[PDB]
């Protein structure tokens, strides 16, 4: 069971040209996240891969927090606090996908992401389980994408598997 105040990575799984890896959202300007290889997979700075699940709320609770100014559950809005910069992974507005980076203060809805299952709803959140994340703001998913030779992170119309492991 995932619970508020719980230290994590976000891990997803990347095969290309029948070459598999285990990436770690990770971030430090430009506030963008990025992806870290590892490989017992751990990465090479692990201080900046580690988020902790700060909130957890009803998309009903959350939007009327908004209007009017613990066990993860399967539709549920998480906050994720970046622990190195003290910052909140968001959706941004900038460049058919949105980029994905770091903001200050978790007004708004572009930090929040409501978690969906690979069931189910209400039904409680486990470790083992693969996490769809999706932004209330655009209502993207979290993807992993592929540029010229690289891994890259973004808000887009399909989805990614994503793990969020302890530690």
């Amino acid at each position: 069971f995932l619970r508020t105040d719980d230290e994590v990575v976000l891990q997803c799984t990347a095969t290309i040209h029948k070459e598999q890896q285990k990436l770690c959202l990770a971030a430090e300007g430009n506030r963008l996240c990025f992806l870290e290889s590892t490989s017992k997979n751990v990465p090479p700075d692990l201080s900046i891969c580690t988020f902790v699940l700060e909130q957890s709320l009803s998309v009903r609770a959350l939007q009327e927090m908004l209007a009017n100014t613990r066990t993860l559950l399967y539709g549920h809005a998480i906050l994720l606090r970046h622990s190195y910069s003290g910052m909140y992974l968001c959706c941004l507005s900038t460049s058919l996908a949105f980029d994905v980076g770091l903001q200050e203060d978790t007004t708004g809805e572009a930090c929040w992401w409501t978690i969906h299952p690979a069931r189910s709803e209400g039904e409680k959140v486990q470790v083992g389980d693969d996490l769809i994340l999706v932004s209330v703001s655009s209502e993207r998913y979290l993807h992993l994408s592929y540029g010229n030779s690289s891994w890259h992170v973004d808000a887009a119309f399909q989805q990614t598997l994503w793990s969020v492991a302890p530690i």
